[PDB]
């Protein structure tokens, strides 16, 4: 196929694995056990994303949808990227933290439902119903970014300063990061056909990158990880 849009997909297939395979080795030879726990979680993250990232590469996860008059190419292995890494990466944030069992129901029930209705739009065949489910999957991560700054935040205060400084840079990077993602999809392939499918992706691998190995190597060589 040699689509425009490959070669950013076999950068960040390539970023996602060496990711994985440095985490793993690290954490390996963690002998602490809730240090390991956020090792496991931080590891799985990247190892799911090469899978989705390297399936795209390979010609998965993408579908053509109907709308606007055109065959629009919609990216779907995403969200099965997504559906699962973006949760986990909330866990770690909770985990740090100590926040508590409801909060955490509560952010990956918020999380199920942003990235549930995200696909769905993406996946409409009726044009301005695409942004109606891109509304609601953009609430649902409002819900979330304002439970991470205000609640979080808050808990993250009775903890050492060495943890709740740790937080706040994770807390922030997820902040910006996470804000990007709806206003790429609203100005590219699955929403206004602005941005052409090859930048979107470039834009899509600087942020998923960013957010899972940029998130873990932050969170990982930090020593709030420590029981
Ligand atoms: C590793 C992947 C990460 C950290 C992904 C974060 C993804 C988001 C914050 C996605 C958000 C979306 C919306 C707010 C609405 C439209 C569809 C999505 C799923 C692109």
């Amino acid at each position: 196929t040699g689509r425009p849009e490959w070669i950013w997909l076999a950068l960040g297939t390539a970023l996602m694995g060496l990711g994985t395979l440095y985490f793993l080795v690290k954490g390996m030879g963690v002998s602490d056990p809730d240090a390991k726990k956020f090792y496991a979680i931080a590891t799985l993250v990247p190892a799911i994303a090469f899978t989705m990232y390297l399936s795209m590469l390979l010609g998965y996860g993408l579908t053509m949808v109907p709308f606007g008059g055109e065959q629009n190419p919609i990216y779907w292995a995403r969200y099965a990227d997504w559906l699962f890494t973006t949760p986990l990466l909330l866990l770690d944030l909770a985990l740090l933290v100590d926040a508590d069992q409801g909060t955490i129901l509560a952010l990956v029930g918020a999380d199920g439902i942003m990235i549930g209705t995200g696909l769905v739009g993406a996946l409409t065949k009726v044009y301005s119903y695409r942004f109606v489910w891109w509304a609601i999957s953009t609430a649902a991560m409002l819900y979330i970014l304002y439970v991470l700054f205000f609640g979080f935040t808050s808990k993250a205060e009775s903890m050492r300063p060495e943890v709740a400084s740790t937080f706040k840079v994770l807390r922030n990077v997820t902040v910006v990061l996470w804000s990007a993602y709806p206003v790429v999809w609203l100005i590219g392939s699955e929403g206004a056909g602005i941005v052409p499918l090859n930048i979107e992706t470039l834009l899509f691998m600087v942020l998923d990158v960013s957010a899972k190995v940029g998130f873990g190597l932050i969170l990982l060589r930090s020593r709030a990880i420590f029981g």
